[PDB]
């Protein structure tokens, strides 16, 4: 593994003392080791760039380990490419080393640099050596300076004479340091957000606080801002990453076995530091009108009541299971709404209270872990539906990207019609939906991930089942995506074994769904 | 003599265990793993001494007291620890350099010896009857001691080295300060350097796995984690000088529990029970040991609180009772009796078909729920179901706040549950959070009516971690795993036992400790349980 | 051993970074600039050691605490800095001599090491895991340590040298006094001389300027603070330093180290003049006002006319006199022809206020605000005009209702700043300070200093010469983010350190105190150079 400029590199690296870790018989620098992997699809046009890497010791695991205790490095590195194709594919790739000071972009003519050619049917690996073309005498670890770059681009487009569901292949990259690599001057990503316990039975969703049991695709698309954080440490909702009792002090309560009706105007929660739209914990679902004996369907119900705002004492005769929601113009006519601007928050008991109370000013106290109201023992579709979600203005939306569809996390929740059916019951199963897992939301609200991902990429994890595996992507806005296409069937997580991170991937690349 | 460079060992003190035969045999036998790696003798990381540790020598240390002791390991040098991540075996010796920061007026001496493998290290080990070296407190130049690699195997795998020698430094004669006063301690700095025969073999992947350090991380106690009884954000630490016990939602370091609940808060639901009301107070009850639908245990339904029942009748409101919102539902079809929805109080009581009496033993007891307010209309049924929420509140007759609950006498535990008792100056503590009270459902923190605190035994993430993973070999019986909590002014130590109880060095005090000034948590590791934890607050 | 001469290095201590390969490579690569200059080995300026700095060592310093840092530069020697004015490049190492003024009864050790370039210097640096040397507190002869030139460039340009190594000295073991008592500290002196391979290249004309400035050493010279320089807000002679433990912000007439400003004024005091505004008086108090963001004639910014004070407006009416308000003498002039309304000449108060067509309310944000001037005394005759001009003087006074003096103004809550202005906050034991001068007050226009009625102090953020220098020259490469450029102020009893950041705020090591520091005993100012911003500045007063 020789280079054309080894002598000058070694001579000029002497400014930092004698070379270190330069024993040529060492095991860590005689073999190739895995570095990375990328995707090559039939949609890639000729001249498009598929892989780019800057020269650094971070391209080999053992050089990365050894760089923890050294302040400088010099020398080149050898790269190896392994293509996992078959005999029916056709196409070529080209790889070249770009000297420093040359712009890298779509208008780069890799085919006119000194290069090598990689075939889609190639069995033996193709190697290329990147020398250390540097304007400095050595590369300090903190501020390496100008370095050359390795660029991979399509030479001839990939073709599949069969045609079907196989439109992409994978290419593996392995590295090995050159003979002239050396160290001098001895010195002293959101990968952990989604770990296996989060989805194997410990983590819970951020809307119903129930154990996640499935993944529900949403081909139409949806939006969510209550208890939902992006990758910039900001939120558009009014709740904190916890489930604590909903408590408001000033509101209008009246009942004109009677149904107590409490309501208030939005934008009046001065005691909530996160936002003033609603008290912390208030659900972001629309209000379903009901009266008399009729029981509303798919409504958020919490146990609680009214309390005296003068001294904090509770009206013991108003304890019941109320339904909470957002509605507009409800001093007399209940009408659902999905916009917090110029709206009202309404709570109304679904059962007759012991005795009604008329007060101009009164407080509301409800629990945050609610249930779903249903008129009978039969189960309904997963709720809340995309048309029932209430969001603040300026909340970004999640839309399908090619064959990638945003999904929700589905858990099992109780229903009033039958409070005994949990799973496998003859009366059906009821599923609530959330946008993010609670540990993921807490992690996004605590730490900063504003530089780990660029706009237009997904951070991908791999979920491994007994039969095959699947990929799960996370965007910068905080929505999760799966490669389920236009299907809407619930995905079961019973057979999940472990979760393996993958990393940043283009958002226009279809995620693998081998189930 | 006042200047020492990075390659000077100083005075070379020799012990009889250092022989040429040992080094030659070690080098010859280490070849089973292939050619040696990282063996160049001119590398900078091998020729220099580097800082390893520091300890304190006080005038109050009796002769024989051990001041420093380490097992032979690549972890004793900063640069061998880095290189050990990519190798699967090692062999050879290591040198230890000691610098004493004393003066010419001090007296006292230290003794150092190398303990051969297979010998227990403890207070009963007499170092001075082994071959040893004596070092004076007036030493100006460094003194270097070499630990040879005495091993019955060909090499030490990084996964489990096996039998290894041990280096021990102890007090030979007491430190003497002729002037007396406030100056009564000196420091000793330890630096290490590998021997000429040290080597690595069998390169491996850096991300290859061969302690419960990650259980207690800063977010758990800075405002994210919650307690395992009231599901509220932990805000304080309450010492319990008397001692207590707890088994509901509480795991040990062996992956076992003595309670009946799972590490979560989900609605309490039971199907078969007796309900009667002889604005009326509905009374539901059932016999313990009848929860056939609960796989964890049959004592009670999952989520049922482990607090005793406080009797009450008429207008009188019970004090310090667990109250949950819910009611009765028809066990025949699962439909709920809509006229019985109210805030009930739940508890364990014995012989309550007519006379309420509290109890703290699940053996031959009953589970009782009773509404504290008048329901819309009572229901009489021989068989009925109970449905309550798991996140309860504390019942109080007025707006005033009471002491932290549940008190140690109110906790109900299954037979065979181990207890937590003070050990010297180490006292078990509980995690205190803020909970609502019925008398005033608006006071949260800083209110003029007082603050109400609920107590739990373990944080919820810690309980989940103990219930998922196995830690049955990380800690020996009689040691505490210690973390360090760093505040703005000073720091404190927190210990965890094998039974799962937390301990602090608060002595006999009982004042609540505030966690508002907490900055970060740093793990320390295993320590003897009879060593007083530092409480510099 | 008890006597040391200027050419004696004492005990020579070396580390692993001093190698033959480094010296040979440095000498070979330095040849791109031609033959070396100033290599006469018998010159006095090369053979003797000269003073660099003195620092203290206390018994309360824990191991790992950093006591002394220095960045490799020709400015570290008095004679190499002078010679650097006529050359375009340099290369080579430097020798550092340490003398410890200890005694035979003390204990404890120090540790020194050379830090390669590209490594941050701060509390997280473990000096003892580098190649290092240990020095006892009982050392009698001096100890010399050599810093080699570890550089990624062939040579260091005079303007922008590039990356250089650093020398750090920290505590190895605690200093101990066996007797105890009140004696708990000793002192260490550092001296420097160039190594045998130090050289200059490419002689240049002394009057030529380097694209990037060497360092802002000449910005803060002794005349600036001994009675000649003035502050940038009240144009008064600086007489004190006022610590601000709470923290503050300032953008009007305030420049950073990048040649940019966030205010609207120029580094001068010239008459405030605006042409279009609304004047009305509904002995009467004339009230003129205008909307912010309408100063189209001001090239620096459109927020306000050049010279307009950045203080909030204090409401007042009738006989009540506002307290701590900016008052300037002037009036209204006819915007049609430029003639002045001679009947409106009076001492007005100027400020920033929001929504004042009827209700005066103070504000501290220039976004969506208004500029308001209102006379504090009755004018000869009022004038009603829809459009009129305002002409005021820039050197104002402080309005007070009586002869008593008040606290220093403007307070941090009164300062008005544009959006995007960075703030100054305490860093460990380093607190931002303001420069305090003596200003007149309306209640008593005769009390200057030592009066029985009290002394009134105005405050500014930067001295005027410093602001002018920052606005003229470029210092965007002399300091890295996270370091302070430190000067030393020498008084009759002890000395103190003063740091300057990249944002342009000054810092002192006064901790949490807020007492004014007197500059009467100042003798001279000596530059020190770049230092970590997390290192406590010496305050031996």
């Amino acid at each position: 593994v020789t280079t054309e400029n080894a002598s000058t590199s070694i001579a000029t690296a002497g400014i930092g003392g004698p070379p270190q870790q330069m024993d040529q018989q060492e095991t860590w620098r005689t073999n190739f080791y895995y570095n990375d992997v990328f995707t090559w699809s039939v949609a890639d046009a000729p001249g498009n760039i598929l892989y780019t890497v800057q020269h650094s010791p971070q391209n080999n695991p053992f050089t990365a380990v050894l760089s923890q205790m050294y302040a400088g490095w010099a020398g080149g590195m050898q790269f190896r490419f392994i293509v996992a194709g078959s005999g029916v594919f056709g196409g070529r790739l080209v790889a070249a080393v770009i000297p420093p000071g040359i712009e890298i972009g779509p208008g780069l003519e890799v085919r006119q640099f000194p290069h090598v050619v990689i075939d889609a049917r190639s069995l033996e690996p193709v190697t290329i050596t990147m020398p250390d073309l540097r304007p400095n005498m050595y590369h300090p670890t903190g501020n390496p300076g100008l370095v050359p770059t390795l660029v991979l681009s399509v030479y001839n487009n990939l073709i599949n004479p069969f045609g079907g569901s196989t439109s992409a292949i994978q290419v593996t990259v392995e590295t090995r340091p050159s003979e002239d690599f050396e160290f001098v001057m001895i010195r002293a990503s959101p990968a952990d957000l989604l770990t296996t316990p989060v989805l194997t039975g410990v983590g819970t969703d951020n809307r119903w606080n129930g154990e996640i049991v499935g993944l529900q695709p949403v081909p139409g698309g949806f939006s969510t801002c209550n208890r939902h954080w992006n990758l910039n440490g900001s939120t558009y909702g009014w709740s904190s990453p916890r489930f604590a009792a909903i408590d408001h002090d000033r509101g209008n309560a009246s009942f004109p076995n009677v149904l107590e009706l409490w309501y208030a105007s939005a934008g009046s929660a001065a005691d909530n530091p996160i936002s003033q739209i609603a008290p912390d914990g208030f659900p972001d679902m629309s209000f379903v009108p009901f009266s008399g004996i009729t029981i509303p369907t798919a409504g958020w119900v919490g146990f609680g009541g009214i309390w005296n705002s003068s001294n904090g004492a509770p009206y013991v005769t108003t304890m019941q299971a109320y339904e909470l929601g957002f509605a507009t113009g409800v001093p007399s006519n209940p009408q659902p709404t999905t916009t917090t601007s110029g709206a009202q928050i309404v709570a109304k008991s679904i059962y007759g209270v012991a005795n009604g109370i008329n007060q101009t000013t009164a407080g509301l106290f409800v629990m945050a872990s609610g249930v779903i109201s249903t008129p009978n023992s039969s189960a309904t579709t997963y709720t809340p539906q995309p048309n029932r979600i209430v969001n603040a203005p300026g909340t970004p939306a999640a839309a399908p990207i090619g064959k990638n569809t945003p999904i929700m996390f589905a858990s099992v929740v109780r229903r009033t019609g039958d409070i005994n059916a949990e799973a496998g019951s003859t009366n059906g199963t009821q599923y609530g939906a959330g946008s993010q897992p609670l540990p993921v939301t807490i992690g996004l609200s605590l730490n900063n991930y504003s530089s780990a991902l660029m706009p237009g990429q997904f951070f991908v994890w791999q979920l491994n089942f007994a039969s095959g595996f699947m990929e799960l992507g996370l965007s910068v806005d905080g929505y999760f995506y799966a490669g389920t296409g236009a299907s809407a069937t619930l995905i079961d997580l019973s057979d999940l074994v472990d979760i393996r991170p993958v990393g940043p991937r283009p958002s226009t690349s279809t995620l693998v769904y081998n189930l």
